[PDB]
């Protein structure tokens, strides 16, 4: 009846019930660890020369944006679901444009120069892109959605609340892996716009579980530490070999498209203000497209 | 009766009872926050071009060493206090030599080229060096019956997670120049330290009342402060030319305070005083030996 046994049993249960999601998670997990090892072994042997500095400031900004919203949960009055859906809807739009125009596109240009700009450029991004979708489909499924029992769920809840921002951080690290501000700033800022609404929501979600407002906020602030930590994971997976960057550019794109469509867009519609949320999605997408078009 | 109010009152209480420890902490905190902003503003305006990469892999090693020791708390049999005193005494010896020979020395050479190798070199490390002692004295002093017993398990786990941030900033400061002869000795010294305290942190949480697995899970997560702290360490070393030698001193003072006032008392508490002391000698001597070999 230890939560370790509870996790192993539930993980056994879902692996039996969803074998392809489970197999697709095993493969993606394997790739991430392999590109990470490769990127560490490359570093240990000299010769790496990645751009960690910009990724570290990028991850830190995200820490602050999460905290910012986390602290909005102590304010007086309230923020209606109506305003949150627009805030979350706008961010989801900038996040869609960013993984299209700041990660999938440059990742083709990346893989273009190594292996050829044809179907060979397209199939290297795809290896990442499908791998990122499968990665976050498995984490969605192998993550949770009566005194001793009720407590362990607060544990299983707080831990996926803490970790869930690691991918958003790894996308940040991958955009900045070449130190290119035109690749990085659009993505990093788009995740920072998203972090404010999710910071508030993460915090209020914890208060709903039963933590007093202050620990609930302190846990919400600690959630943003995964984006500095993830950015470190992102730079290392981009860097074992020449093909690791475009694969990773693809994998971050896949991870971020899955999170928006299958996780955040349902949050906007669940509150019921469907029209205002999707018009934001258009506004977020269009303006992000405009800014990448301007800076080129 | 909220835990926020309980912390605010106790911080008011300790600031009244220890005014110089309190002002000495206000001052040190101030410098670190200032050297960080300065170091970030430097990057945002271009011109920084430091390589965090070396500090990042160093911080990652520390994560693993803490995790390593944390997971030893699931083992069969047990590890005697006698063996733990030797492990911790040896590490404290390597940490003293390292902040002497890998942080204070190079920090003098640093301030040497900037302002001169006389008393001008010595007073720039010292500004930092006293600032590191003052920083870790204040953190020692300002960190710690149903509703009451729980808020201390909260305040306990919270300082348990945070306590490695300074050990992490020392790592970032050794590597702030990407010089492996400064960096490797220091970070390896803390990684040797990280294994024994990882075991202790895990067992200490289990003694508080967390089941063995969450106690181990919290212990593993404590090691994340050394990657994160190392980022803080790179930013304070880098606002201006004098920020590096100050920070070399500031980590040295912070690390000397932790060894002498925190790690050495732990080794004696279990009672095997002699073995801890010759270990500390062995750790110091070999570390000196390796710095002399590496030059
Ligand atoms: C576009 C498509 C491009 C290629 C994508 C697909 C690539 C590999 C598919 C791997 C499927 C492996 C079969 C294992 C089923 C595992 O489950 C099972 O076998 C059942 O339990 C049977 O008892
Ligand atoms: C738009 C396309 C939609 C298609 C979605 C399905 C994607 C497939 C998901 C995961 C496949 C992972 C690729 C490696 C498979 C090798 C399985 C080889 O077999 C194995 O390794 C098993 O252990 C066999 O038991
Ligand atoms: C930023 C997030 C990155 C985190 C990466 C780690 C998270 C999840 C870790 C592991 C997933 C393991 C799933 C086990 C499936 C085994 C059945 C099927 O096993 C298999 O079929 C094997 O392929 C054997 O051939
Ligand atoms: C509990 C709180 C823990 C805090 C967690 C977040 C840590 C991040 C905080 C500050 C990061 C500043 C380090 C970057 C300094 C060098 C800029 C890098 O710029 C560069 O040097 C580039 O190479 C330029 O080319
Ligand atoms: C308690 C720990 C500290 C937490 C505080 C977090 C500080 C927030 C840090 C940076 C905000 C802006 C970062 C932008 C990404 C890097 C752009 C770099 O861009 C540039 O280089 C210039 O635009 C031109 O060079
Ligand atoms: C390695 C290269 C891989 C090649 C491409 C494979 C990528 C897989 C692409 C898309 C899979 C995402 C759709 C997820 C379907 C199940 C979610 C649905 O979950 C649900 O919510 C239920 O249906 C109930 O509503
Ligand atoms: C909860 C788990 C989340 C993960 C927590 C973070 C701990 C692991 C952090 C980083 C692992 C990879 C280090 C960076 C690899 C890039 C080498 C650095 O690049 C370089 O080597 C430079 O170019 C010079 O050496
Ligand atoms: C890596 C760990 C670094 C963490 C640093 C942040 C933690 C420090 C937190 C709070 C500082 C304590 C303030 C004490 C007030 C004394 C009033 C006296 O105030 C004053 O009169 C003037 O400010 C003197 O300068
Ligand atoms: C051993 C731990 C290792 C490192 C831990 C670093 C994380 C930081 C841990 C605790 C934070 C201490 C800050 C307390 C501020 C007290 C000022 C309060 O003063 C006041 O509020 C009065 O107004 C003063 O007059």
């Amino acid at each position: 009846s230890s939560l370790a046994a509870d996790l192993r049993g539930a993980w056994h249960a879902q692996a039996q019930s969803h074998p392809l999601i489970t197999l697709g998670l095993a493969a993606s997990a394997a790739g991430v660890v392999l590109l990470l090892v490769a990127g560490i072994v490359n570093a240990l042997t000299g010769e790496n020369r990645v751009h960690v500095g910009y990724a570290v400031l990028g991850g830190a900004a995200g820490f602050a944006a999460t905290a910012l919203g986390a602290l909005m949960a102590l304010g007086l009055r309230a923020i209606s679901a109506r305003t949150q859906d627009a805030m979350l809807g706008f961010a989801a739009g900038m996040m869609l444009a960013a993984s299209a125009f700041s990660l999938i596109l440059p990742g083709l240009d990346a893989a273009g120069t190594i292996v050829g700009p044809g179907p060979a450029a397209a199939a290297v991004v795809a290896l990442g892109l499908g791998l990122g979708v499968l990665l976050m489909l498995g984490l969605d499924y192998f993550t949770p959605h009566p005194e001793a029992a009720r407590v362990n769920r607060v544990w299983l809840f707080v831990l996926t609340i803490i970790l869930h921002n690691l991918p958003e951080g790894m996308a940040i690290g991958v955009s900045f892996a070449t130190g290119d501000l035109r690749i990085g700033l659009p993505l990093t800022s788009a995740i920072a716009i998203q972090d404010v609404p999710e910071g508030l929501a993460v915090a209020l979600a914890l208060r709903a579980v039963g933590l007093p407002i202050g620990r609930a906020v302190l846990v919400a602030v600690a959630s943003g530490l995964m984006e500095p930590l993830g950015a470190l994971v992102g730079v290392g997976i981009s860097s074992g070999f020449a093909l690791a960057y475009p694969i990773s550019m693809g994998l971050a794109a896949g991870a971020m498209i899955f999170v928006v469509s299958h996780e955040v867009i349902p949050e906007t519609h669940r509150n019921g203000h469907e029209t205002t949320a999707t018009v934001g999605l258009m506004a977020g997408f269009a303006l992000m497209m405009f800014l990448d078009t301007a800076l080129g």
